[PDB]
């Protein structure tokens, strides 16, 4: 099974205990790790963070007593310029630019793939997605014909159909990527104005979800539908949960809010709380696990979070092994507890271990 855990760069910034550089991450943990995010400037492939090298560096590392830790470059996010990407995509010599630019790079900083971050592609760009990924797998076969250890491509694609149907060539784009990580979490789930799980894994309760696309099962399911092997698919998880501010004594899935969550003191992004900041809100509130969605959310006073802990992640690793998908997708490893201050890396741990089937 593969494990994939996203490093991202940004969370060095972060006060105190929350500060994670890669150093921080064991080099065992996981299967592969993703750096995020790196630019796109001038069609090329670049940096984005000032300590960007040095901070690949510190990730490359890890391989030394671990040979068998592959590590990839992410190139997208949701802060990028996305008129850039559609610019690489579409414009045939900027596409050539860029993916020309990338094999070097990528050999340069030590990384053993690229990773597709592209949010999101849209209906004008399905195809020249479709072209991109293609010609991006032709470079990466070119470049290593000379007996080389080839370059990896992987893509992390949305879990929402709307998103999928208009965005991507499933069957076309599944043949060329080494694996495709499929974000089920962020699902826009719960009826307006109201609490809902963000990674819920089945509908749950028919009549309390507003549609039947908005879980993990359903994406899961979906894209082995349209085309994508199982043996390629990886299910992300993540470790991170989304908040809402209560607006009356309702505490369950369906209550009214009026608005996102009071941001956590490390991540400071109002709707959204890291799982060790999760771990701090556990102090004093209630947790009550979502009978049909097999995931947990806790509340206390005005606010509620719907979460992912070690027996929701544990249940979903089941569901992909059942499935026989490729592994598990983690979102992200400087969220999760890594300072163990609450061992470290609980929530990727229990992934680790109930991966290890039996
Ligand atoms: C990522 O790449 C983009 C594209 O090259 C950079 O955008 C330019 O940034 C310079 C410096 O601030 C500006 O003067 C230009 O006007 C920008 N052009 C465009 C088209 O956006 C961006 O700065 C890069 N970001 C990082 C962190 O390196
Ligand atoms: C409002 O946030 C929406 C953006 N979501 C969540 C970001 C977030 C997480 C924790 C905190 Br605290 C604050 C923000 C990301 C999640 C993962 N991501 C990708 N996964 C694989 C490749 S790109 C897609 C977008
Ligand atoms: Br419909
Ligand atoms: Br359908």
């Amino acid at each position: 099974y593969k494990l994939v855990c996203y490093y991202t760069s940004w969370s060095q910034y972060r006060e105190g205990d929350g500060s994670c550089f890669p150093d921080a991450l064991d080099r065992f943990l996981c299967t592969h790790i993703i750096y995020s995010f790196a630019n796109i400037s001038n069609d090329h492939i670049d940096t984005w963070e000032w300590n960007d090298v040095t901070l690949y560096g510190m990730l490359n590392t890890l391989k030394n007593r671990n040979p068998n830790l592959k590590t990839l470059l992410s190139v997208g996010g949701w802060n990028f310029g996305s008129q850039r990407f559609s610019k690489i995509a579409s414009n045939t010599q900027s596409r050539r630019t860029f993916i020309k630019s990338v094999p070097p790079f990528l050999r340069t900083h030590g990384f053993d793939g690229l990773d597709l971050a592209w949010l999101y592609p849209g209906r004008r760009d399905k195809q020249h997605f479709t072209t991109l990924i293609k010609e991006m797998k032709a470079e990466f076969i070119k470049e290593a014909q000379p007996g080389k250890k080839q370059l990896l491509l992987s893509a992390a694609l949305s879990a929402g159909k709307v998103t999928i149907d208009s965005s991507y060539d499933i069957a076309k784009i599944s043949q060329h990527l080494d694996f495709i990580s499929i974000m089920t979490y962020d699902f826009h789930g719960a009826w307006r104005g109201t609490t809902g799980h963000h990674s819920p894994l089945f509908r749950g309760q028919e009549d309390a979800s507003p549609d039947r696309f908005s879980n993990t099962d359903y994406a899961v399911g979906y894209m082995l539908r349209l085309g994508a092997p199982a043996s390629k698919l990886v299910m992300g998880i993540p470790t991170f949960g989304r908040s809402f501010t209560l607006a009356s004594s309702e505490t369950g899935v369906g209550a009214p809010i009026s608005g996102p969550g009071i941001p956590g003191r490390f991540t400071k992004e109002a709707g959204t709380l890291a799982y060790y900041e999760i771990c701090d809100f556990l102090r004093g509130a209630t947790v009550h696990r979502i009978l049909g969605q097999q995931v947990p959310y806790a509340t206390k006073g005005n606010q509620w979070v719907g979460y992912d802990d070690q027996e929701s992640v544990k249940s979903k690793v089941q569901y992909l092994k059942d499935r026989q998908l490729a592994g598990a997708m983690v979102w992200a490893l400087d969220l999760d507890d890594f300072q163990g201050s609450f061992l470290r890396f609980p929530l990727t741990n229990a992934i680790k271990d109930a991966l290890a089937a039996t």
